[PDB]
This record gives C-alpha cells, structure tokens and sequence, in this order.
C-alpha cells in the first residue's frame, strides 16, 4: 500500500553501465546520440546518484551484452523478497521489435524473459509491484534500422528511414510501472531524471512524475510511492 514500503532494505535498482554502442548505434539510435565531448560517468552516474542521495542499493553493472543479463534474470529469483515490495528495472539495450538478433542490442526473447515473474508460472515477485524505467530520450532520429551488418561507421555511418513507427510493446499488465514511450508531448530523458530524483524526498508518488515534466503507458489499482523511508 501507499507508504507501506516500510523496512529494512530501501529498494534495489539495476542500472546498466553498456559504454559498448558499436553493435547497438542500429537497435539503439539513442546510444549514438549521448555527450562523448564532455561526460565520462555523467550519463551512467546520473541514474546512481538519484538512488545514492536516497541511501538506497545501486546495482551498477559494466559492459555486459545481452549474454551476460542472463546472469542478471535469475538473481531475482535467488532474492526470494518476502517483505520487500519496491523495485526497479533499468534497460539499455532494446531492439526495435521483430529485427534479428545483435552483440550489445539482444539476441533474445525478450518477451520470454520478462514473462518468468508471471503468477501462473512462478509466483513469487507476483505479490508486489515492480518498476521498468527507458530511455525514451530520442535524441536523433530513431527511423535508423537495417538487416545488414556494420563495422567501421566513424563517420560516414548508416542512414535509412522506414514507412511509419514500430512499435507493439504494450503488455497491458496492472499492478505495475512501465517507463516506455495530436499534441507534441513526448517522454525523454530532457530534465526527467533531474526531475523525478527532486519530487522523490518531496514523498511525492512514482505515479505523477512520468508525465510531471498526452498517453501515458501505465495500469495501476493501488496509489505506488517511493519514499526515501
């Protein structure tokens, strides 16, 4: 319930520290689109830091591929979280839905994966709500996808477009927080993560910053917070 989180442990956040874009610059136009210029640990400590002046656990993972997240998808099951009902689960690398497989992007069913928490299937996280932050950012232009490969793109890289969006990610499932992305308001990263970390110590909900800073993508019954307590 609404400031119910009450206990030991604050919250775990995971956050993927993937530098490696060289096979993600086609799955992932937002990961060609960051500041190289001036920002080491800017772009990857701007999600820690959000969590660290809360005094919450950080999980801040390096360079590991989609083969490596493996590795990540069963210690949510070695958890075992029975008081524990606050998470978040922060993505980099996300294909463009249909596309074939990749080295930093995925070579996994995505859809399979985040289908292991189901509550017919096993039934342990099921008793609490769950988090899914994304980069929505789109810097440039994310009409950039293609079936051939690419090595040396320094500057001359590749440049196409496609006949209207791609997109089918809508799971429809309640009791949850989903980050995804007429008028022209859309979500980003532009002052949203500076943002959402300044109504977390206001005891503001997680429910009212998405869309603080249109269609909102999310199916909740309860009033979700993240407090700092």
């Amino acid at each position: 319930k609404v400031y119910q989180m009450k206990s030991k442990p604050r919250g775990y956040c995971l956050i993927i520290n993937n530098h490696n874009f060289a096979k993600a610059r086609e799955k992932v136009p937002k990961l060609h689109s960051i500041r190289d210029r001036n920002g080491t640990h800017l772009d990857a400590g701007a999600l820690t830091t959000t969590f660290e002046e809360l005094h919450f656990e950080i999980k801040p993972h390096d360079d590991c591929t989609v083969e490596q997240i493996y590795e990540i998808l069963k210690i949510y099951q070695l958890m075992d979280h029975s008081n524990m009902d606050c998470f978040i689960c922060c993505i980099l690398s996300h294909g463009d839905k249909g596309i074939i497989y990749g080295t930093d992007g995925q070579e996994a069913p995505i859809y399979e994966l985040t289908s292991q928490f189901t509550g017919l299937k096993c039934p342990s996280l099921a008793g609490k709500p769950k988090v899914f932050f994304i980069q929505a950012a789109q810097g440039d232009n994310y009409q950039k996808g293609i079936p051939v490969e690419t090595d040396s793109e320094e500057q001359p890289y590749l440049e196409m477009d496609l006949s209207s969006p791609q997109t089918r990610y809508i799971p429809d499932e309640a009791d949850f927080l989903l980050g995804m992305a007429p008028a022209e308001g859309t979500w980003y990263i532009q002052s949203l993560c500076q943002s959402l970390r300044e109504r977390c110590p206001r005891g503001d909900d997680i429910l009212t910053i998405l869309t603080e800073v249109p269609q909102p993508t999310f199916t909740l019954r309860k009033k979700l917070v993240f407090p700092s307590d």
